[PDB]
């Protein structure tokens, strides 16, 4: 019911949403487009994008670092 | 859809509850909360009040313009 748990389900949506694989550029764009506002990683507490997603591993995976890395859906 | 208008909902109810509104006073504080505009352009709707009295599980709207006033709904 927490803000946390509404954000982990938009970025879960919208990474099961996109056909292809993901990177961090193009889901904080997606997330920006869908939501009318950046991805709330530091509202959340986190210094970036990519320390808040790799802050749930129930949600998403991250592979490798800094804009290009990779976001899939967990399995 | 993908969950963002359950999170508005959410964020608008927190913003509610915690005052002792106006649509205009809302407004800044969803602004100075989120760091974004209420998105009830982007929703589709024309103005503030449109969006918010679209959303009658959360808010209920008493008047007509910025000035019209918004109390939030109980849960179940």
């Amino acid at each position: 019911g927490g803000e946390l748990s509404l954000v982990k389900k938009v970025v879960h949506s919208l990474v099961v949403s996109s056909p292809g694989k993901l990177t961090v550029e193009q889901l904080m764009r997606d997330y920006r487009s869908a939501a009318g506002c950046t991805l709330p990683y530091s509202k959340l507490g986190f210094k970036d994008a990519e320390s808040f997603l790799r802050s749930i591993p129930d949600t998403v995976t991250v592979t490798g670092h800094g804009q290009m890395a990779w976001i899939t859906a967990v399995a």
